[PDB]
């Protein structure tokens, strides 16, 4: 009923945490992502860099002159 | 989206942005929630939710504060 299951998914994050070094008051955030992209990280970041970009690119166009 | 498909996303990012009071540079992690969530704040709202009291919760049985 509750193995590693839920341990590991924390763990994904504290990865994912890393993998985008995010502070420690994002695992809830990492934790969302992972939960939709089944909690694979490879899976899960492909979101966040699209993301990253998405966001950052929205800056670009703009460039908020 | 070049309608009303990506710019509607980035409101409910801004608006999850504003619902949680999270900084400016977390609308790539805001982003994705809602691209789970069918973009649907509330149901991307009670993920979170579920999540800061996950990770909260995560934190009181092995007492991290």
């Amino acid at each position: 009923g509750s193995p590693l299951g839920q341990d590991v998914f924390l763990d994904y994050c504290q990865k994912l945490l890393e993998k985008f070094r995010y502070p420690w008051e994002l695992m809830p955030l990492m934790y969302v992502i992972l939960k939709d992209a089944d909690a694979n990280i490879e899976e899960a970041s492909r979101r966040i860099e699209e993301g990253q970009y998405v966001v950052n690119e929205y800056s670009r166009q703009h460039n908020l002159n």
